């Protein structure tokens, strides 16, 4: 696995720093996908679901949503298996109104999206990714950018003006006053322009003309991310961690979508009858920082209309003839359906340790994390997890190879965060999972992980792609 | 200047990067007067020194201190010309016995060596460099690492687990219990074995045999320095300022020494008799963020021993006959001398705007400053600054290139951190400066600064060493 | 080692109950030194050094300082081995103006000389000791007293009057009020009377008189320290450790000449070529707890005076017709020059686990502490101790026994209190080392430590004395 677990953290490591931000996390899945053979149908044509072929659909650039129909559906005995980790991350995007000129130094303000450490992004050599729509003749292009160079430094204040050397001397981070990074002073702005709209900076319309070839005054408005220009690697002496950015959920979808891409090929390949009997979902949601009310969010009716346009496509014929329904037929696969929704986990931190739960503990290289809650912020329920730990062991006497797991647990009187594990299970109906795996530093510029812990995520979805009805046929309820 | 600025500040970002701790500062700095051919001497032969010919030499691998005895001596009327940065910046030290093992992670505990920024060596893929004592045979043998890849991370703590969204959550970093960098965890480290002293951490000694080609039993001891292993780039839009790392006088003693090679150079080459008149000494100290208490330090007697070193290996022929003495001739030439403290300032933050003094701000790309204080924390008199502002000038009217300057004076109420301008004028009884760049951040793991200042510093100290006595003689007192 | 461990507390358990103050403190450590033949030589006549001649010197009796010049000095590979402790420590020391005559009973107000646990020193069977000036005839006569007999009592209060038994009732000294002990009553003063100056206590100057056997009115006036009467003793139920009084470096500086007699009676006895080649100085220093600010202080020009006095009458041949110069034949020494400052280390208290840092522990009879710091309060550099731990593993090749040693650090977060260290290495330009011994209840009127360390003190500073040019000629720099 050493040679295994090295050479798909290489792959998460070129799938991060080429995915700056939510929206080329949309675009390189859609890439990754469409490399296997995917047919990429968009929205807004028209539905000719086929069996035996996988789907692909970017929701407006930022909710990525692959499907595989299986060869021999059965409405009778089927299911639909879905994996689920959100594209996004705690990031600093532009305002729209981006023109701070204080003590001679050209500014943006940047809004701070999601709930991040951002007091780690200061004093870093920062970059630009996201969308810029600009104006090409009469048409509005849109155009998917990624700056790796450094463009941006968020300065911190220096040591010596307050009081020094106790309690971290009292570091306070104002979050619109202090969060503003330097892009340029006004010397070199004047000096590098004799060589329309004052609401845009003009260091940053510069720079966003040299990427798209333009004038800039083309630019009309964009979504853009600040990420840091420094590229991921692994390390450790051994070189048995991976960091670089952006890391809650950007490696974990890798894996959502990694562990989607191997069942695909594994059903492609070497042709047994329960492989080509499901729905195998995987969706890359948007805006989990912020709580998934949006559009492209998890709370949206996207995948819920997603699921009910592949029904009333797959079984386009079917309808007419035996006189069924989209919500008999889509309520018929929810008692077989499942919701593996795959969002970092917190590792036990070693200079923290009463923040961490005595029993449920997660450390590197111990296996994918099964985070249960008392509230329910994790949708995992104990019978739930059973039928995934089967799956684990399924895999295990066909592949000679363990997927670890451990289970994690914050403590009663601390809080934590939602995912969208309860969130799509409640818009679905489907009964859910929350997996992940330990990371330290979670939602911080720089979040280190397990290079086995991600050879044991893809493999953990692939477990459940593969082997679930395996698993649930053999239930006997009461 | 936009040419040699940038090529200015090019060779410091070869200067940075190979100068990852006060170690590697004194040998690439000796490695950089060593190619303008200055003699190498050591403290414990014997100095036979030469008029027309420099010298160099680190004082026990800490304390750089490079001079050049001009062709014709004045006892009468000559001068002796010193500048000064020191070579350190606030790191995170490696402890003696660092040996810790919590939550199953391989930790160092390490030292915060100085006053800085230690929130920001938080979630930084961090490096090694410094000096390591190892066995070859029955001989003690010294070696200066630079571990460029890295191998050691600072994990914050995940956002989840304490308050979150208010005031920046109440962020306290405790210097012992959080400041311990991760190196491994204790299975790789158990993997990595099978295929002496328990105070020394194995990841670690692995690490440092590897770097060296022997045994881990053979490592000693060590003074190791963590450092940041991304490379200094030029930064903003229009590649404009400058930062990676110990910018804290690591940038500003390389215009010291910059500005001595350039001197140096000019007056070996197009061979005007008062440059030939002085004693032109440039020292890179240690131990200034700890306050120089030490045997390489500002308060040391080293630098006042050199001087009476040089002036009694020079006029060693004067002494005898005419019944000189070295404390006659040393205080001779202090009547004539000056100081040229050279350290970073506070550049006018823009997010900061309520740590700034009004009239007294610094801006980038605006000049050297000068700075001022009331207690003489800076050792700047208005006298000795004006004799130094007449130097610039004379540099205008010979090379046509301004030296820009300001001048720095923090706020009455706000304390300020000390430097070594009147450390060094205590001990050697000289009339000083304190002179710097402005930069942001300072004190931090990144610090950023401007590139036209980095020209007018290399200028600057190049103008102090030129035009001194000729502003000198100028000068009619009551 | 049993027998010598106890041998060598003996020995200082002789030392300390004599040595009551800083002035006896001197005394009787020149006296310790002159029964070994040591030349006490005085400040004020002329220095006359010879080779293989051992000499001594009270600075104003507060300051000793013994060295020994060796056989055959080497200006070109020879050195300067000097081991620091300084001879006083936290006391009470008398006001000039004591006349306190409150709630009819006579007192004295005394000053609080350190940093002392001063809530130990009160109701403590208290004597006197210091120096005493006095007039006889027309000269004035200087003695050094030593009333071992409880001549003084400072009074707690009583717990009735206060609230009681919670969170030890607030207990709170105030230094001036409360720190009065009292001497006698008005009612025995007026009675001892009857079988000039109302400034002096008369139950003090008939006290002193009584030791002096003059008049009350022959006292001028005295720097008279308090010291507590009990003697002190071995403790523990094996009779394992010592404690009575200042063991806050009276013991320590024992060791640093107790080592060092050891070392000139290792070169004077059985006559093996580098042992005769450098100048071993021992200097006691005076003033620590206030901060060394003093004439006889570590920040004096003392020492600084003292080893170019040494050099000025050794070579004062080779000066005239050689031409050397002082300072060209000191920094020349200074390279293979060291420190070792010795002063005691706070032992790990069982007590108070949340104090001591993790690693970095100090325990009974576990070793000599090697004091390392953040802020170089401690003056030893990771380089400097590895020297100083190979003379250690040279005496276990010669002797076969075991210096054992252990690195002490303080936590990050707490401040420690600077030594001498850092002092000496500024004012001598030599590179140092602070190590010494664990005791517990550092600065207060008793102080508990361990016999074993006592041992492996006096065999560190004579390991460092023998073999330190031995690992010196073994060490290879870049
Ligand atoms: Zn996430
Ligand atoms: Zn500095
Ligand atoms: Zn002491």
């Amino acid at each position: 696995m050493d040679k295994k677990a090295r050479e798909y953290a290489q792959d998460a490591l070129k799938f991060i720093q080429r995915s700056g931000s939510n929206f080329l996390a949309c675009k390189n899945l859609k890439e990754r996908l469409e490399n296997n053979g995917f047919i990429n149908l968009s929205e807004g044509e028209t539905w000719n679901l086929n069996k035996n072929e996988g789907y692909v659909l970017c929701k407006e650039n930022r909710n990525i949503c692959g499907f595989f129909v299986g060869k021999n559906f059965n409405i009778d005995t089927g299911s639909i298996l879905i994996s689920i980790g959100h594209i996004d991350s705690c990031a600093l995007k532009i305002s729209p109104n981006n023109n701070v000129i204080k003590k001679k130094i050209h500014q943006i303000n940047v809004e701070c999206y999601g709930s991040g450490l951002w007091h780690t992004w200061f004093d870093r050599s920062l970059g630009l990714s996201g969308q810029v729509l600009y104006k090409k003749g009469n048409k509005l292009v849109e155009k998917l950018i990624q700056i790796n160079k450094s463009v941006l430094f968020l300065p911190s204040l220096a040591i010596h003006l307050q009081n020094r050397t106790r309690y971290d001397f009292s570091v306070k981070i104002n979050y619109e006053n202090h969060i503003k990074p330097i892009i340029s002073t006004t010397l070199f702005n004047q000096l590098n322009k004799c060589k329309i709209n004052t609401d845009n900076s003009y260091p940053l319309l510069y720079l966003l003309s040299k990427e798209l070839n333009c004038k800039e005054e083309d630019i009309l408005d964009f979504e853009l991310c600040l990420m840091d220009t420094q590229e991921p690697c692994f390390t450790g002496v051994y070189e048995e961690f991976i960091e670089g950015a952006r890391f809650d959920n950007l490696l974990g979808s890798f894996c959502v979508f990694e562990g989607f891409i191997e069942l695909v090929n594994s059903i492609k390949n070497h042709t047994n009858d329960n492989i080509h009997n499901n729905l195998y979902i995987s969706i890359g949601y948007d805006h989990e920082e912020i709580g998934s009310l949006s559009e492209v969010g998890a709370r949206s009716y996207c995948t819920k209309n997603f699921i009910d346009r592949i029904i009333s496509s797959v079984f386009k014929k079917e309808i007419h003839e035996k006189n069924l329904s989209v919500q008999e037929i889509y309520g018929n696969l929810v008692n077989r359906s499942f919701i593996l929704n795959v969002d970092m986990a917190h590792c036990s931190h070693p200079n923290y340790p009463e923040t961490v739960q005595d029993n449920h503990q997660l450390f590197f290289h111990e296996g994918i994390a099964i985070k249960y809650n008392t509230n329910k912020n994790y949708v995992t329920s104990p019978l739930h997890a059973s039928l995934i730990k089967r799956t684990f062991e399924l895999y295990y006497n066909k592949y000679k190879q363990q997927i670890k797991y451990q289970n994690f647990m914050v403590k009663n009187d601390t809080p934590c965060g939602s995912t969208v594990g309860s969130m799509v299970a409640a818009n679905l109906s489907m009964p859910g999972i929350d997996i992940g795996i330990p990371q330290l530093a979670m939602h911080s510029i720089r979040e280190i992980a397990a290079v086995h812990d991600v050879f044991f995520l893809i493999k953990g979805v692939f477990a459940f792609y593969t082997y679930y009805n395996q698993v649930l046929s053999t239930c006997v309820h009461d």
